[PDB]
């Protein structure tokens, strides 16, 4: 029963205050989410205090680091969380989460270049293309998009490839499996709301 328009409607709606944050604030996230991204411990910790500040609606405590360089731009001066703040980056967090150590060491790579937008571009690609989820099937993509070696060391491959989705040099490089929809779908979501961080 899963689709494409269900899953674009999650992200972008979860996106919107994050799009209407200030610029400065927006650039100070996305920085430091580059950094916990390479370091797990410091996500975990963002995801406990965001989590128990949401539910509780208490005082959080300032982290250490990155992760509290995050937190900083999520609470009031009292200390408490602004829920719609903290909710769309800890729904983030929650989808980087999904993703294997590989694959949140390559989107922390991909933040610093226009790179995040391509690798958004080809996994909303897939997604959309595979459309009937269910039914295993070949998708074509974009070669514009894959780079200038497409092969088993491309980042984007390697992204797609940690989804349980099986790769081939030759068109059509994707081979869906419906068992794939849970990663790339948090792959999707991931790459959306750090590209609306970025922009």
């Amino acid at each position: 029963a899963a689709d494409f328009q269900g899953l674009y409607a999650e992200v972008k709606a979860c996106s919107s205050e994050l799009e209407s944050l200030e610029m400065e604030l927006r650039q100070q996230i996305l920085v430091n989410i580059g950094k916990i991204l390479q370091d797990q411990p410091s996500m975990e910790a963002l995801e406990a205090s965001l989590g128990q500040g949401l539910c509780s609606g208490g005082q959080v405590e300032p982290l250490d680091g990155p992760a509290g360089c995050i937190l900083e731009c999520l609470v009031l001066d009292s200390g408490e969380l602004v829920p719609e703040l903290a909710a769309p980056i800890f729904y983030l967090l929650g989808a980087l989460a999904v993703l294997s150590e590989t694959q949140q060491q390559l989107l922390a790579k991909a933040l610093e270049t226009t790179v995040l937008s391509k690798q958004l571009e080809l996994v909303k690609h897939v997604l959309e293309q595979s459309t009937p989820w269910q039914e295993q099937s070949s998708v074509s993509l974009p070669t514009v998009l894959l780079g200038d070696c497409w092969d088993e060391k491309n980042p984007t491959w390697v992204l797609l490839e940690e989804c349980g989705l099986r790769l081939q040099v030759e068109s059509p490089q994707v081979h869906w499996e419906p068992t794939s929809l849970i990663p790339t779908s948090a792959l999707y979501a991931s790459l959306f709301l750090l590209s609306s961080l970025g922009q």
